[PDB]
């Protein structure tokens, strides 16, 4: 059978699955009652992606689609969506919503352009900073339509791009990485999610790739937290490799060395705990990289680190 | 003789391939007549056995992005000047054996976008803002290989401070063309650039470059947007992983409809990491959404592809 594997990338080489951005570090957080449960940067060690997720970069937080109609909300811009690929999107399908859509609640903020096609001024283009809140109520991606402001009020009912640069608070509603948005607006429940995902013993805790993305204006730190990075999941949908086990035994490793720094469980739902007590954001070396070393178990006791 | 790792290549859709010289989707595959423009990228360059060249670095967000700090506002028509880290935030050294830093832009005209800003030090220490701001690669403070460019904004709230630029997409710049086959100037006006991957060309008569075509953002006007990269994104990463060695100069690639398990046709996949077909004239393939290439043999300079 294939062999499971790791791409070898070091941490300024992989890519935060749920943002488009380099990782900036390794983070492990205290334990709590709040549920991890994000949709973006899901995928399984054999390759299946989950939730929201696929494959490129580009598309995380990324929307495609046309402007079919100009409103007086605050968020003026109606926009019917496309799945990223330009296919048209269908609402029936068994995911929470189009794969690259937003699972957090608060504002993406970037850039809406446009390129015009048919009869009237094909080729014509414009582009403006938009933002896109995901409490607003307006924000039904899983019946097909998102939403978005602008200061400008240059825009057509024609086919859009939205490019995401940073997040941001709502105003008074704050940013909450872990808050799924109302896929399908009010009163409406998520559907087809991929699990919430937790240490099975209270001495391991959940270790992220943490990213601090651009934020505009206020002090918000702009941390987003994925399980696993883009890179691992583009990796894993390629190998395919069958999983041996639940939990694959992973070790960080300083290549200039050659030692072994500390050891982790990536389990077969596509995340890592370590053995560590408090909130702690890791000092690793600049060449370090996980190397999967063996199948093992839920009872592999790990190293404190 | 010893083993070797076979050479491969991932497999994914068009639409399922990233553009190795801008951060966007491939659309189509498009192939070009040859003509009196010369194809020397420096992004989306990278060997067969997995050597990076030019300015190519592995991150989708890298392409086209810069990071550092505004050190100065000036009174050029690029107001605020920006000096450069390496993407991943460390110092960058002018005298490395690179055209530029990773990342950077290698095509003249505009790359709009949004400037963006966290404060360290004494002044408001994580405050931030973020703005549309332009860079011009016809620019004489475009200098990165120097270690800095300058960008514009409408805006004036920008302070000197810990920077990024997040590319959104590229226009013309003004009365200035822009040109996706014309190198910027790294060091700037009246310097050479220097350590440069080489020009790209058939060798072999009948035959054309093959591109991975992007139509990406404009910032107004009737611009197409067309960015042509010779292998995508996701091709790089995977060569850089696997570093199979190279069996010859050219490998034999065909490209396959997996629903039918019909070959559509064949290109030769050059080791410098680019692909030509046998062809004549300008021609926008038509492909199935879920055709993709799948490597067959190596081959050599003198192998005769079957007509496309």
């Amino acid at each position: 059978s294939k062999p499971f594997s790791l791409p070898i990338l070091t941490l300024s080489e992989l890519t935060n699955s749920r943002f488009p951005v380099p990782i900036d570090s390794l983070f492990t957080a205290q334990n709590n009652v709040l549920q991890v449960q994000c949709q973006n940067g899901r995928c399984t060690l054999d390759g299946e992606l989950q939730g929201t997720t696929q494959l490129l970069p580009s598309g995380i937080c990324a929307f495609r689609g046309r402007v079919t109609a100009e409103t007086d909300h605050r968020d003026k811009w109606h926009m019917q969506l496309q799945n990223l690929n330009g296919t048209t999107y269908d609402p029936t399908d068994d995911v929470p919503a189009p794969l690259g859509t937003p699972d957090f609640k608060g504002v993406v903020f970037g850039v809406a352009s446009q390129r015009n096609v048919g009869n009237d001024a094909p080729g014509s283009t414009r582009a403006h900073e938009a933002v896109i809140s995901t409490y607003s109520p307006q924000f039904v991606p899983k019946l097909g339509s998102v939403n978005f402001r602008s200061n400008d009020n240059d825009f057509q009912l024609q086919p859009t791009k939205f490019t995401p640069v940073g997040i941001n608070d709502d105003g008074d509603h704050p940013f909450r990485q872990w808050e799924l948005p109302d896929y399908s607006g009010l009163l409406t429940l998520n559907m087809n999610l991929a699990p919430p995902v937790a240490p099975n013993f209270p001495g391991e805790q959940l270790l992220f790739f943490r990213s601090f993305v651009p934020c505009s204006g206020g002090y918000n730190q702009g941390i987003v937290d994925c399980l696993i990075p883009q890179e691992w999941i583009q990796h894993f949908y390629q190998e395919s490799a069958p999983s041996q086990s639940d939990v694959a035994l992973i070790r960080y490793v300083n290549p200039d060395t050659g030692r072994t720094l500390f050891e982790a469980k990536l389990h077969r739902s596509g995340y890592i705990t370590v053995a560590h007590s408090g909130d702690y954001p890791l000092v690793v070396p600049a060449n370090g990289y996980f190397r999967f070393d063996s199948w093992v178990n839920q009872f592999y006791s790990l190293a404190p680190m």
